């Protein structure tokens, strides 16, 4: 009992790592003894590899089970396939104007066209959308109600020291697997990248209690899951060295300087195991996987930046207008029917995603779509066309009116459908949104250069009888730009584009992008969309990044006031039973110091809600704080600070040391205590 | 006045960064006054970059120079070239059995063969090697005895915090790059890539100066050198990720993680401009650089852990015999001749290396041989060839027995030449001796294979009519396996040798040898060489690794003891000038912790040697601690920990925070002091 933590309340990280001290001085007292304890203990220091192993493992592993299984669900709101149910859409069409496989329409009136085949096929998809909806929403609420939404913002909070106790158990990794693909196949304005870390954190936790050196200690789990973050990203976007690098700069909050090898060693299994699922011969690394062997020029790092400039301003406007929406979603009753909520979202998006078939596609099918390049082949509405450049007829301009919507559509939409009750990312509508921007600037580009060649400006560089401009470029530059305004990420956001889409060609480009989209979106405040969720939800997370601008020292943050009652303080061997009984029930704090004597206010120690209570439980059933004894649960080295101490030592000292509360003395004097939450209130 | 550190000793992070809070407060509250404070602000945030970005430039283009410079004048020990004296072998040999380029031999006694042109030749080449090394040493000795040796020992220290106050001016910049270039050229068993780390601080160091950003502040100073040793290790490898990665990794040791992006920015430009560095478009990025596109096989696999046992031994064996060398070169009167001791070292070695062609090359060029199979076109002695394999004469025999004698002649001099008073280095000549390693294992495994195929192991994999082994990999791993064995750097080193060497076939072999290295001189002692030498030196280096093996609290390293005078202390407000003059003139203590009073012993503050003594002098010219007055220079937030605090938390918090000093209070009363030299000693 002694030595644990209560729910949702903070964790001291000294404490954890003097307990894994401590054991392993036990170890090490018997390693040299004997060989066999030598052998155990390379099997304790080899349990790290291990859990990170199969950490990794089971990152691939859930991955490549989700993506097979939203791939089929989401093909299966638009047809079936007689010859064999169990195959998708383009399974079945490969495997051979095709007679195999059937939409809805052609098998309930048996006509293929007309207006009564589309409004079949029209309210079929609308069916099957609200149905995978309805059923995901519903099994999150009921069977685990931690699946919901991306969950990098709590994991974020959780590798802080934050503890959610159930948030990576078995129940909600369960849940938050078979509702992501249930949410990603209903064809919500959504992700599953970014879902991918709490199921990997999940992984990591599970395969943690296997082991006692983790199940027990809690910093240590705090490093596996730290790997665990890696290791989902790194599967979620298949680039294991963008992935450590969103852990080290997103996730991960603790450093050891040595777990970073255990972070890349996470991704590289969890990106071998997942390529390794492909069990049909797929040619993709990822749905959303496409390479660029096409040059760029200076003058195309104008539009880079200005899309860029789209990167900074929608980001900064979707964490303004998301942020508001959810806190309408807690201030109204609209919270109170989550269910409902998720089905008025999914039926408007299926009736207004379906018309446009820009929309009606799969965002990471979208996103494929808006990184290739139009082929000779290609007779789709996104290039159709009849000089270095093409002639264009109709077909492209539909194409850009289409484009647009498309992209209206997506941005009021993930909006509205980021935080709802059940398993939603934003990594894929960011870039959905991000790369229709980024096509209709190539293709604008791609005109104007036709257009007027002529022009000095293109004379230079674009050359007869060949194409001039790429517009998937442009498409891959703006989803890392609307990724990075919304994300704030700079660095591992480029490693993870350049990584998921191979070529060092355009390292520029998207530096340039990037880094636009950051500064403009920091103009409007340089909250990203964890950062500001995080807030909104309340969650004490200490950024590494906030700073204390006022002046002040510790004297301003200790939080015994003259409007509050004098300090809870414990006395050294006058007080009884009866006494400590009673101040437990009329108090609610979760730590008391202990102190001399009541003219004197001299420190002594620290003791802690949980292990007293357990103490004074134990002897009833079975009072001195010199040396009823309850010594040995008396933290007696509890970290003090002086109240001429500025506020930035203290936040470094909580950040560095993992800090949950130091004293205050004056002069040898106590005077209060600063605990996470007062620094967190303060700081505000 | 205030504010300085005295030399050789070791800065106080806190005081810097809360200096740095000051500056920063002073900038931001002008910044929002006026658009030109936001102008200013703005200039002083990219102060950074400009250092780092300079860095980068001239960590090139010194590299550049030196690489230049070390060749012609290793070049020149051997021949001049009569049609124009500033080309070096190679590029007068290319210019065009060549009259261009004639020995000495020829010059002096006009005959190119018989007894007398080999003794000429041999003669000039003994004394040019013995006139580089004199010029060498001496130049070092007299204007700059700080660029003797590879200086990363050093900068670790640095970078940990301690001071040397020339050790990165302008006079060691100068003369360590002119003596190494000729250190170098002398034909020492030493190298010129891990010196040019130190030449990547020194400028990082002297960049500083421009801007008021980080000459006063010391901690700012301390990333900006972090990014130099990364740039540094980059143009010395061409591995901009390697060299981050070793940065990280040994050498920076304060980690805010926002200078990542610094020191990878830095590596980039090192390499760029090093790259640039080519005006007679020769095709190596480094002068030792080889790739390869060859198969490996798992039954090869047992000797790259064998050349990891090697890399082990080998690495184990030189920590073992260079410190006890290098102590005795400290504790007998060869240290008093330091001039002589390079004359007659460079002369041993000019007399024993020129007889064996492979150690009379210089040691690049011998890495860079041994990294290269042998093609159709070679006659050499090192591919004397007459079944997948290729029959051998007696030159492969002769080949095996040279390759021998250079091994153990590098092995025996890297002992005898690494603490020499001249910029020596250590990549290299471990690297070559691995390289030796492995070229001697992989043509043993090509004979065994070509005499003994038929045997089961080999007839499963070789293929008739094609080779099946190459030596040059073997060489390629062995110099990864000592190098890593040497420096038991085991992540880094295996990217740093990836970028050296291009080509992701061998993760494998490089990661088992390199591992099986470091554990097998882990067998023998944790210490790499950088370590030893560190210890060797006594340098304050508070090791990141180093564990406080004794179960003890911050109670027993506390040093006022039963053997030693009372605590220096001070009063508040009851001394005069002449109690302060005595006690500072009869004590040699560098700060003194205040207190109330002598039968209270309640903490006050803390102060310094320096400033004490600089305001008492101030105060003279023109006694309270109390609210004459020292108020001002008194420092109000002195760490304090309590005595039953344990020392892991003590030593963590050092090398979080940065500490110099803590103090320690019992129950509000002060007893006693804990400085870093304190923990070091009572650590050992
Ligand atoms: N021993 C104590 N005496 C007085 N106030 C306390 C004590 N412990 C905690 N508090 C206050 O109660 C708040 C909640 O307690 P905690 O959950 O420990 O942060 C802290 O932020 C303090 O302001
Ligand atoms: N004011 C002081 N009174 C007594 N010992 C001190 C004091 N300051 C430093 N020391 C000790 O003197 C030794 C050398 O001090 P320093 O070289 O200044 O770190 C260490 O053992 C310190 O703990």
């Amino acid at each position: 009992g002694v030595g644990t933590y209560d729910d949702f309340h903070t964790i001291d990280w000294v404490r954890e790592k003097c307990k894994d001290r401590e054991r392993h001085r036990r170890i090490n007292s018997k390693k040299k003894e004997s060989a066999w304890e030598m052998t155990k203990s390379l099997y304790d220091a080899w349990s790290g590899w291990l859990v990170v192993t199969l950490t990794g493992l089971a990152s691939g592993a859930l991955a490549g089970l989700i993506d097979i299984a939203a791939d089929w669900m989401t093909d299966l709101k638009e047809g079936i396939c007689l010859s064999a149910l169990w195959y998708n859409h383009e399974q079945c069409c490969w495997g051979s104007k095709c007679p195999q496989w059937k939409t809805w329409a052609e098998l309930i009136i048996g006509q293929a066209e007309g207006p009564g085949s589309y409004i079949m096929n029209y309210i079929m998809y609308i069916f099957w959308a609200l149905s995978f909806a309805f059923l995901a929403v519903s099994l999150v609420k009921v069977f685990a109600p931690y699946a919901c939404g991306s969950g990098i913002p709590e994991i974020k909070t959780i590798l802080s020291g934050f503890i959610i106790r159930g948030y990576l158990g078995k129940w909600t990794l369960m849940i938050k697997t078979i509702t992501l693909v249930l949410a990603v196949a209903s064809g919500l304005s959504l992700g599953k990248e970014g879902p991918l870390v709490h199921v990997a954190c999940c992984c990591g936790n599970i395969f943690s209690y296997l082991f006692p050196k983790y199940s027990t200690n809690e910093a240590k789990k705090r490093e596996v899951l730290s790997a665990a973050s890696a290791a989902g990203v790194s599967v979620a976007f298949g680039a294991p060295i963008g992935g450590v690098l969103f852990s080290l700069e997103e996730v991960s909050y603790y450093f050891p300087l040595k777990t970073l090898w255990r972070s890349f060693f996470a991704a590289l299994v969890a990106a071998f195991v997942l390529r390794s699922i492909n069990p049909f011969g797929n040619s993709r690394l990822v749905l959303f996987y496409v390479e660029y062997h096409t040059p760029w020029y200076l003058f195309e790092l104008f539009p880079f930046i200005l899309l860029g400039v789209f990167g900074g301003l929608w980001g900064a406007f979707f964490i303004r207008a998301n942020i508001a929406w959810c806190r309408r979603r807690k201030s109204t009753k609209f919270g109170k029917y989550p269910v409902l909520e998720v089905i008025i979202v999914a039926a408007i998006t299926a009736v207004i995603a379906f018309p446009n078939p820009y929309t009606r596609l799969n965002t990471s099918e979208l996103i494929k779509e808006l990184f290739t390049d139009c082929g000779p082949l290609e007779s789709s509405s996104l290039c159709d066309y009849r000089i270095p450049d093409r002639p264009a007829g109709v077909g492209v301009y539909s194409a850009i009116w289409q484009l647009c919507l498309a992209l209206i559509f997506k941005i009021i939409m993930t909006v509205f459908t980021f935080g709802i009750k059940v398993p939603s990312g934003l990594f894929i509508p960011s870039m959905a949104i991000g790369a229709i921007a980024g096509r209709i600037v190539g293709i604008a580009v791609e005109q104007l250069a036709y257009y007027h060649h002529d022009w000095f400006i293109f004379k230079e560089w674009c050359e007869v009888g060949a194409d001039c401009i790429t517009p998937g470029l442009y498409a891959m530059v703006g989803a890392a730009a609307c990724l990075g305004g919304v994300t704030r990420m700079t660095v591992s956001l480029v490693v993870i584009v350049f990584e998921l889409t191979g070529g060092l060609e355009y390292i520029v480009p998207l530096m340039a992008a990037v880094m636009t989209s950051k500064w403009v979106g920091d103009a409007f405040g340089r909250e990203g969309i964890y950062e500001a969720h995080i807030r909104l939800n309340g969650y004490p997370f200490l950024d590494a990044k906030e700073e204390f601008t006022h002046t002040t020292l510790a004297a301003d943050v200790m939080r015994p006031r003259r409007s509050d009652p004098p300090l809870a303080v414990l006395t050294q061997d006058n007080m009884t039973v009866d006494d400590i009984e009673n101040m437990i029930n009329e108090t609610s704090y979760n730590g008391f110091p202990v102190i001399m004597s009541k003219e004197s206010q001299r420190l002594v120690g620290f003791a802690l809600r949980r292990d007293l209570t357990i103490a004074i439980e134990s002897a009833r059933k079975k009072v001195c704080f010199a040396q009823l004894k309850l010594r040995s649960i008396l933290d007696m080295s509890p970290f003090t600070v002086t109240d001429h101490t500025p506020m930035e030592i203290v936040v470094d000292i909580f950040r560095k040391l993992g800090l949950r509360q130091c004293l205050v003395t004056h002069n040898g004097r106590l005077l209060g205590i600063i605990t996470k939450k007062d620094i967190l209130r303060h700081m505000a």
